[PDB]
């Protein structure tokens, strides 16, 4: 909606694993990019309803390692508001490219990221097969490969 | 449906440009891969309602350069029947890989081809921008790049 607020996560505050796990089934992988990344929390009427994690590769590129919206609040435009906020945060830290990777089966998400300016740029063959023990499925398609999209900032 | 027939196009028969143009807006590009490709026609109660073109790259790979279903008959499973038939024809000619390329904005099609066994393998940046004069748009996304998918036969 139009009355959502976004702030960085504060030390001592609970980490919204419920939300992060909607986007990444591995709590181990989440905690790893929380080490060097920056977590942001989207609040609406005092409740944390969404989040994203920015994860620098280097000076030029930073990656959205995780972006999630509470299941009760999806498909109301909150994700788009989050993506706009990520774009500003990455620009403010002088990154030149913003990257996000999603599953080959995530065809709905491939629309959304392109709507906000991401171009499809790379395929990571068997990324999910190699990095997650149990296979992952969407829409009856096995999610084996990562599709990487890139936005020039 | 279950009562569709598929046959190669016969010399002297009209070429269904109405159908081919649904899949490729350039009659010039269509006629070019009709030169070295093979056109197949799907008939239902005597009417041509779909078609595809197979276009060899070399001994190992052949490409679906064009696949189309009449607008009145779409989303009834005819395209899937066509894709199954292409797979058999390519195997029968001893190809090892079957390739199809669609637009970055064609997220519905990215589902369908993966459902029938195609993996996303390659991005052709600015393919449509370079090869078609007028820009092409889908779902409010500009169609600039070709997504190439590959099936091991
Ligand atoms: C790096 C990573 O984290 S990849 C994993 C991403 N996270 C997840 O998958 C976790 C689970 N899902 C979610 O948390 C969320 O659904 C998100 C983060 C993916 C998206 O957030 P949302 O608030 O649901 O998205 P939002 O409402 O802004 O837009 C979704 C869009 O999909 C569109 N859409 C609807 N049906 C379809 C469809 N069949 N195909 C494509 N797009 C569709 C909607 O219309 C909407 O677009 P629009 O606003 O232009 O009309
Ligand atoms: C190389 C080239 O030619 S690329 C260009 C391809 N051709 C074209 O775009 C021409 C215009 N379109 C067409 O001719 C046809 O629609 C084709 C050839 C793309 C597909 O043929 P169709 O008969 O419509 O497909 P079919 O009915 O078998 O299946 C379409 C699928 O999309 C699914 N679908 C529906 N909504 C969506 C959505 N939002 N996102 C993804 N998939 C969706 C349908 O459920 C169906 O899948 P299912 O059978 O597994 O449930």
């Amino acid at each position: 909606k139009d009355n959502i607020t976004i702030h960085p996560h504060t030390a001592g505050t609970p980490i919204p694993y419920d939300l992060l796990l909607l986007a990444d089934p591995s709590k181990e992988l989440i905690d790893q990019y929380l080490t060097s990344g920056e977590l942001y929390l989207a609040k609406y009427n005092n409740e944390i309803i969404g989040c994203y994690v920015l994860y620098p590769w280097d000076f030029e590129t930073t990656e959205i390692k995780n972006i999630a919206v509470a299941e009760k609040f999806q498909n109301q435009g909150i994700g788009g508001q989050l993506l706009k906020d990520v774009i500003l945060k990455a620009k403010n830290k002088f990154y030149k490219k913003l990257v996000i990777g999603t599953g080959n089966s995530s065809t709905g998400q491939l629309y959304l990221y392109q709507k906000y300016g991401f171009r499809i740029t790379d395929i990571r063959k068997n990324f999910f097969k190699d990095n997650y023990p149990e296979p992952i499925w969407e829409n009856g398609i096995e999610c084996t490969d990562m599709i990487l999209l890139t936005m020039e900032l």
